[PDB]
RNA sequence: UUUUUU
């Protein structure tokens, strides 16, 4: 295939829903719904992207817009617009299959096309259903038979397993699919199933195999994202359509970045807990926060020691892949309604997810990929709010920063060090409940989460991987101490004639 | 080890 570049221009003549009206573009239908939401006006992407995703030109499109500028109905408008555009045509069909790397993410991206029904009940005719795991999977297919919608949105998994059995009912006239957050989805791991996906839809499309029109969109994506695409993207030419210029950086600008940097992996802890202590005092417990953790034995363990702290202040809501998915759920739309509380979770919340006026994002350690960075302190500082960001930190991850300054450009201007007094220690660890065995399997969790990423993140893995294993003993407040392990066990690690798995462990 | 059908 071939790229067609569009970068971002001066002083490009502003587009509105009004003049898009006008133009033909938009009918009056979708047109009335938007306007509706009394949005000052569309966001750049919106402006950039919804004449030549409507265009009838035979071209796949890739966007990329910072966190909070509305990528979501970037895509949503125009597809609305492609479902009435061919009303009278397979009308009880799916014409729009959009894919998420999340459940939750999945579901949000329902409720706005929901938000775009409720503003024009004419709409409505246009029915969509979501198709992710960890819900009753005939109930969903009693809704597909019930609604015929016009628009999927699912998880790849669900979505392979209800092609499998019902790809002819449903899915011979799909036109469009949307890759948001394209670059995780093209990622090991989701790639092969993308391309199963893909082509599952093409082989079972009634015009051809290349009728499909593709759609990535992401904070992250470069040239090299199109590559890696190759094998699902069926049109001649490829629009790239950017919103953020060449070398500036992905992470959005408006957000207030800082790095605090301790000694030890643990003392990020105790930095975090006297960081929002200082928080709910300063702002008199108006203050809404997430806090992201590597794994998810780390991020319970996490929620423990802030409810202790922090549930007479706030409520604590704990967020990962092992809560249920009705309380995943549950939690997402309390969390998206209230003015305060603190979201704990892993990485299954840093991409997508639109909690409105987030005053902080904080982590404790490094996130689950280089990009997810961008992502994480994404969650706040969203559709023209302000934000602040904090990484807690040990001097072993700083590689980690100076990554991000090497690769993305992203360069933390505040960074300050940190020391825990014993007051705080001995406060936090006394209300720890855990047990000696829980501790052990909390921080063995954190080791093969940092061993992953070592190569990524330049770690040097002498230092960094005895430093998070010797949080085992400064959570059971003996430092000399080292995790109880079998011969076995450390055989099965590779480490048995290590020095490096001599210093992290003993052979009890 | 983070997600992702069952
Ligand atoms: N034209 C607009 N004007 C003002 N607000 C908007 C507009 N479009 C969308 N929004 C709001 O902006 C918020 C963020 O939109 P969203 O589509 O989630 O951003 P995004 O670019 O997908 N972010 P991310 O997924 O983190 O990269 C939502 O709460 C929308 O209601
Ligand atoms: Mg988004």
């Amino acid at each position: 295939s071939k790229l067609i570049h569009v970068p971002k221009e001066d002083n490009s003549k502003e587009v509105t829903l009004d003049s898009l009206l006008e133009e033909g573009v938009l009918d009056k239908e979708i047109h009335k719904a938007i306007t509706r939401m009394e949005f000052p006006g569309l966001t750049p992407v919106q402006q950039k992207t919804i004449k030549p995703i409507l265009s009838s030109e035979d071209h796949d499109v890739i966007a990329r817009a910072k966190t909070g500028t509305g990528k979501t109905f970037a895509f949503l408008i125009p597809i609305f617009q492609h479902l009435i555009n061919t009303k009278f045509d397979s009308q009880y069909m799916v014409k729009a299959v959009i894919v998420a790397p999340t459940r939750d993410l999945a579901l949000q991206i329902e409720a706005e096309v929901k938000k775009i029904h409720d503003m024009n009940y004419g709409l409505k005719k246009y029915a969509c259903v979501s198709l992710v795991g960890g819900t009753d999977f005939r109930a969903a297919m009693n809704k597909m038979n019930k609604l015929r919608p016009n628009i999927v949105i699912a998880t790849p998994g669900r979505l392979i397993d209800v092609l499998e059995k019902y790809s002819n009912k449903f899915f011979r006239f799909v036109d469009y699919k949307v890759l948001d957050e394209a670059d995780r989805l093209l990622e090991i791991g989701f790639r092969d199933d993308l391309e199963t996906i893909s082509g599952i839809l093409n082989e079972k499309n009634s015009k051809s195999a290349d009728n499909i029109k593709t759609l990535l969109f992401s904070a992250t994506l470069d040239d090299k994202v199109q590559k890696l695409a190759n094998n699902i993207m069926n049109k001649k030419e490829c629009l790239f359509l950017d919103t953020v210029d060449k070398n500036e950086p992905e992470a959005h600008e408006r957000i207030d970045q800082s790095v605090v940097i301790s000694e030890k992996f643990a003392n990020s802890i105790f930095a975090a807990v006297e960081h929002i202590k200082k928080q709910i005092k300063e702002r008199d417990s108006n203050y809404k926060a997430i806090i992201f953790a590597p794994t998810v034995k780390f991020t319970s363990f996490l929620c423990s020691i802030l409810k202790n702290e922090f549930k007479k202040d706030l409520p604590i809501l704990e967020f990962h892949g092992k809560i249920t998915q009705n309380k995943r759920t549950s939690l997402v739309k309390r969390f998206k309604k209230d003015e305060s509380g603190i979201l704990v979770c892993t990485d299954v919340g840093a991409r997508g997810m639109d909690f409105p006026n987030v005053h902080e994002v904080l982590q404790i350690g490094v996130p689950s990929e280089l990009a997810n960075y961008i992502h994480r302190i994404g969650r706040t500082a969203r559709s023209g709010k302000e934000g602040s960001s904090v990484l807690f930190i040990c001097k072993d991850e700083l590689p980690f920063v100076r990554e991000l300054e090497d690769a993305k450009n992203i360069v933390i201007a505040k960074q300050e060090k940190y020391e825990p007094s014993e007051e705080i220690k001995s406060e936090v660890l006394e209300a720890v409940t855990e047990e000696p065995e829980d501790i052990s399997d909390i921080v063995i969790s954190l080791i093969s989460s940092y061993r992953s990423c070592i190569k990524e993140y330049r770690f040097s893995e002498r230092r960094i991987l005895p430093e998070i294993a010797s949080t085992y003993g400064v959570l059971l407040n003996d430092p000399q101490l080292k995790i109880p392990v079998s011969r076995r066990f450390l055989d099965k690690l590779g480490l048995s004639r290590s020095p490096i798995g001599k210093a992290m462990f003993e052979i009890r």
